[PDB]
């Protein structure tokens, strides 16, 4: 839900992805990471 680095072919469909990811990015960050499935921000 968190950890899933794999992508598809999902050009404007709804379909599951890092949220925690991008919420931190856009939030106060860059990068994104994972650990033992935790979420994990980084530059």
């Amino acid at each position: 839900v968190t950890c899933d680095v794999l992508s598809f072919e999902a050009k404007g469909i709804a379909v599951n992805h890092s949220a925690c990811a991008l919420h931190c990015i856009a939030l106060r960050k860059k990068g994104g990471s994972c650990q033992n499935g935790v979420c994990v921000c980084r530059n």
